[PDB]
């Protein structure tokens, strides 16, 4: 049909394994694609699934993305998938998953560039019988090729994963898998790969559900099946399973403090936040590593906004229309909820889990968090600045009201997180000075030293994040984290010391109240973990996270706000606009935080002004500090309480549904 | 000789003008150079000057550098040169400059790249008969050409410069000029352009004196001749004239405040600093726009250090060995003074002047000053960190001692300038608070507002200089300068107000002393200007400079320290080292200044610590502020006094030499 195709018989050894035979098992198809993803249909590109005498009906289509992963991570992910399909076909009382479930299940593996792909994994892929060199063409009839499509259905299954080798076997218990290997001619953006999946192949495949995976992610032994079960309600359009750190063999990785704190964080985010948000019906972010979308729900407006942005735009740049790309993923969720005349919702099913690797060194950790913080902030402001769209959807009145209250709660979250830095120093200074004034022994020298340490660390972090890169200077970041850990240790010691002394004296008072409130939040965390029935997470070095806490409050935030856009003709004007908007958020951040600090501690000449106005007719401490300190933990207790109540509701309805 | 040469007869019209005739007048030589500058000799490249039957003896060789200048600036510079040579030949009583003195002089014009050269000026050059297209070759016998050499001796002289057109004429009063047009095949560093002059052509030309000019610089009607006269002393090896800001026709540019302040600065630097430094015998910097070097003195070690750097170096990077390039020009001066077994000195002759254009908009002004500030700081630290070399030279003991004391004085200059920012804010705060405490009327609100304004401006400048570029954001810099001008206005008003009130009361006291000292420095400036016999410069909007002063103290310095290296395999390691060293000077700067501010104003918890130590047994102001404020103007008066004394000595010896 004017296009280049090539069929090469499957490896004779692989054919012998298959024997251990209809045409699709014995051969590999190769197609060369030279168009952008949205011409696969009418430019006469096809797949085997439609070439049979009776076209195959796709019930699930699976996508995984590779950039440079070695064969271990990919092997693990496909081990999970093949196990899950084996359980799928093993089901008896399921028409969707009977003797030939894989007939309705095809797995697509989206590479990114031959140059950066790890041939170390191409070895395994060739072992599976879906990849052979020799017939790769970079340009066809003066048309540059866009992607290579390799297409085979194997019989070999992965069965064990050792730290070094990948165990594959072919027996009578194996289950056929339909493969779709796509190799982008050159390395491209992950969103482009998603477009190749959604805007492209999915259109021909006509799938009922599309699940986004990620190389190195472990589906549970039945997590995919459970996720599919969640879609029996005709209202859900997206869903996501709990994601936990893969830790290490015999939990060895749990030695690393960073891994320990990250583990506790992953657990919390999946115990309070997601259950609370899924109670209302809107989830802030579906993890890109593991998510599922009903295809018909997402087509149209969502993919438009995701791949193109707000088309309605003049020649000049606008804030949203040229900044929404930093919330690339989150916007999808928003767009499905408030679609016109459609009542789609999102759901969080806790019993489908996935274990993933995490960054292990400070540079990679920071370079990862940066994207997440920027995306979260931009998506939150975009959602709150356009919430009225929810009233233009097809929801009933109750859903609409619940979505409204949820939006207000989320904006309260983003605002309280915006002024976190000011509270951090404001609290530390108040407690340190309070105790030093109280007892006089040796906190006096300590107070001065700690203040200087915090100032130098805060400044140096600003300078380094604005000018330098994390890769060049790794030692200083580790030292900064250590210093913040020491400061947090001293803060806790002061708190407990004052609490004990005040208890003896009653045998100040607001600090007895603060220890009440801190005990309250810790006990509520414990109860929340107890309800979920995974209470060893609190024992997973949660204290290690507490020590690293200050770092996240005074290091991740500064870097995230100091590297907003990652800058490097129309291009120069765009770069100038990006640089201008980057250096304008930071100044606002510092000024707004310092306004609170000045109002409370009475620095910046305010004390001098007050004292000398009274002369017209300075103190060491005022009641303002006491009031502020009471208020901050008032708020912390409130947040913990509302989140605990939400978690209980989610678990209660989940259990009640199980009872029914 | 295995090389490509090409002779084309001079324009017939130009030939007719010449008639209005020996061979060198009637033809243009063209040579193609394909080696690096230090093979012009032994790779058999020659020039006409040596091709005559009796080789011509070069008494002066002149170099001018072009990057993109239009025909006006170049035309002005060559107008100056031809006038000066006309006066040179017009001289009667001289053993050297006779009727054929022009033959002993050759002018070399070093371009930089065909791509960026202004063909708008190539028009004028072709008019002069030293440039014709058609026979340009970019590569000769698989060897890339390095430079095009065009060679002619004209008879036309420039006679008037209108804002639009260049008046050229050919009459009986014109004087022949020997030209050497060297258009670099590709644009490159100006130092590389100089490398072609000194390490290259000069070796064949064997000149007695080489004068560095710059496109757009006006030699005086006799400045070149005077500069040559300065070399009759067999000890001088370099000398420089005096640069005057171009006020423009009827001082039209003067209206611009920036031009006015720059004019006053150019005058001062040439009235106190250079005369004082030339009294001892070492000049900090010979202006690249206008300078003169005795060739034999500079050959050897100086060009080695200038073009290559400290060869003695390991694989790793060292501070000096890889940072000296930022003081590219200044080092030359140092190297001539402390040459081994040579007693060369530098001299400053005031009566040779040169008028040049200056940057007129804030972005270009800042992008210019940056290089000067970085070069000055690095050269000063390099000189003071290696001063013992002076004792290894061939000077007598008296010269050696004078050079020692001068080096100490220069390091005192660089140190006092290093802690200028801290003094700026420290003084402003002390005066504003002092007055506000004094009188209570409305300085109270003003004091608080001014403090906040300074803080925001200082912060915003830090952020913008670290992250952004001056080109993108021009408006904010102008606003910053305006704000600093307003702050300086208020500072002056407070000073005079307190002085007047204290005078009435005596009809605090340290501030009566400060007004004494400020009157002292202003009157010493006036007397210094009076002695030099150019006292209209004080009337050239010197007050406009005073208003812009704060800006230079709190804007030029921050940008200079925040863009030290201009960063953008061995290259990546080098870039990492540059980025590391860049972000380490800044932190030192801030910490050292804030240490002074904390010690004096007693901020940073020091007051809290003192008060609560006394509790173990805070004020609004202490005597420390009074002591510091007295000391700072003590120092300012000292500097003004020593500089005035030096200026007088220079003028006295100059006059005495004239008397003798
Ligand atoms: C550390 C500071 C020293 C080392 C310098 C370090 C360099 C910076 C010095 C700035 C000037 C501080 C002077 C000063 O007195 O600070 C005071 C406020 O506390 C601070 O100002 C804390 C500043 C912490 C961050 C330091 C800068 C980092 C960059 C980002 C900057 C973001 C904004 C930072 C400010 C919120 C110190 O405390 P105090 O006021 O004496 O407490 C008693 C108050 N009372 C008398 C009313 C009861
Ligand atoms: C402007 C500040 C407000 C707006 C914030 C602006 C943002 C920065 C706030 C930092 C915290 C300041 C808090 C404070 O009380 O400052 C005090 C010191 O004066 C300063 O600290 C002046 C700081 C000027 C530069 C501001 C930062 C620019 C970046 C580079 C930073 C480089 C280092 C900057 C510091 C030398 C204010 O004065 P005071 O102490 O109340 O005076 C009486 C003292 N007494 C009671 C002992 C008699
Ligand atoms: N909560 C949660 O997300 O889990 C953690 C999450 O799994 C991470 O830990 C996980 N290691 C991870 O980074 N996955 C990436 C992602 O999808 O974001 C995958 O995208 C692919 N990719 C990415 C880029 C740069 O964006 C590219 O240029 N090309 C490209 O191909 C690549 O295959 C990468 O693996
Ligand atoms: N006190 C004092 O110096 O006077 C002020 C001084 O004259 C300035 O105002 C004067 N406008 C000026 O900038 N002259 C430059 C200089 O010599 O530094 C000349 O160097 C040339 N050049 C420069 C670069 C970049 O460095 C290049 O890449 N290529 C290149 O050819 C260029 O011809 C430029 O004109």
């Amino acid at each position: 049909n004017g296009n280049f195709v090539f069929d090469s018989p499957i490896s004779k050894t692989l054919l012998d394994q298959y024997a251990t035979l209809p045409n699709e098992f014995k051969f590999m198809r190769y197609q060369a694609v030279t168009c952008e993803p949205n011409q696969l249909a009418e430019k006469n590109f096809t797949v085997r699934q439609l070439k049979y005498l009776t076209p195959r009906e796709t019930e699930l289509m699976l996508v995984v993305t590779m950039y440079n992963e070695d064969h271990i991570l990919l092997g693990r992910t496909l081990k999970g998938i093949m196990d899950n399909v084996k359980y799928m076909v093993k089901k008896k009382n399921s028409s969707t998953w009977g003797p030939d479930a894989w007939k309705k299940i095809v797995v697509c593996i989206i590479s990114d560039g031959r140059s950066k792909i790890n041939e170390r994994s191409l070895a395994l892929l060739s072992s599976l019988g879906c990849y052979q060199d020799g017939f790769a063409k970079d340009e066809i009839n003066e048309k540059k090729v866009a992607m290579h499509v390799y297409e085979h259905t194997t019989m070999i299954n992965i069965t064990n994963i050792s730290e070094s080798e990948v165990s594959l076997e072919c027996n009578q218990g194996t289950v056929p898998i339909q493969l779709l290997f796509c190799l982008k001619e050159q390395n491209q953006k992950k969103i482009n790969s998603h477009r190749w999946a959604f805007e492209g192949f999915a259109e021909l495949l006509r799938p009922n559900i599309v699940t986004l995976l990620d190389a190195g992610t472990m589906p549970g032994k039945d997590s995919i099946y459970q996720l599919w079960r969640e879609f029996r309600n005709p209202n859900v359009g997206g869903a996501c399973g709990e994601i936990r750190t893969d830790l290490g063999k015999r939990f060895v990785k749990l030695l690393n403090p960073l891994v320990a704190s990250q583990n506790f964080e992953y657990k919390m985010s999946n115990i309070l936040d997601k259950t609370t948000e899924s109670n209302f019906g809107f989830i802030t972010v579906l993890p890109g590593a593991f998510s599922a979308y009903r295809f018909e729900a997402v087509r149209g407006q969502p993919l438009q906004k995701y791949f193109y942005g707000e088309i309605m735009e003049n020649e000049g740049f606008h804030f949203f229309s040229s900044n929404m790309y930093l919330a690339e993923d989150r916007i999808l969720c928003f767009e499905v909820v408030t679609k016109k005349n459609c009542n789609w919702i999102l759901k969080y099913c806790r019993s489908s889990y996935a274990s993933t690797d995490v960054p292990e060194r400070v540079p990679e950790f920071i370079l990862q968090r940066r994207r997440w913080l920027n995306g979260s902030f931009f998506a939150s402001v975009y959602s709150f600045c356009h919430f009225y769209r929810v009233w233009s959807s097809g929801h009933n009145i109750g859903r609409k009201l619940l979505l409204t209250v949820e939006f207000f709660y989320l904006f309260f979250n983003t605002l309280i997180s915006w002024f976190s830095l000011s509270s951090f120093f404001l609290v530390f200074r108040i407690l340190t000075v309070s105790i030093a004034l109280a007892y006089h022994s040796a906190f006096n020298v300590l107070s001065v030293i700690f203040l200087w340490l915090y100032g130098i660390c805060t400044l140096s972090t600003f300078i380094l994040s604005l000018g330098n890169k994390p890769k060049s200077t790794e030692k200083f970041y580790v030292l900064t984290c250590v210093i913040f850990a020491v400061m947090m240790i001293y803060m806790i010691f002061c708190s407990i010391f004052m609490s004990v002394k005040s208890f003896q004296n009653i045998l100040t008072e607001a600090f007895r109240d603060i220890v009440i409130s801190l005990g309250s939040t810790y006990c509520l965390y414990l109860i929340s973990s107890i309800i979920y029935l995974q209470p060893w997470h609190m024992l997973t070095s949660f204290i290690q996270y507490i020590l690293l806490s200050p770092s996240y409050i005074n290091v991740l935030n500064i870097y995230a706000f100091c590297n907003v856009h990652d800058l490097s003709s129309y291009d120069e004007k765009k770069t100038g606009y990006y640089a201008n908007v980057r250096s304008l958020v930071i100044i606002f951040w510092v000024i707004t935080n310092f306004i609170i600090v000045a109002v409370v501690l009475e620095t910046g000449g305010i004390a001098d002004y007050i004292a000398m106005k009274s002369i017209s007719t300075i103190p060491l401490m005022t009641s303002k500090a006491s009031i502020y300190f009471n208020v901050i933990l008032w708020l912390v207790a409130l947040s913990a309480l509302i989140r605990f109540i939400g978690c209980s509701i989610y678990m209660i309805v989940r259990f009640f549904k199980k009872v029914t």
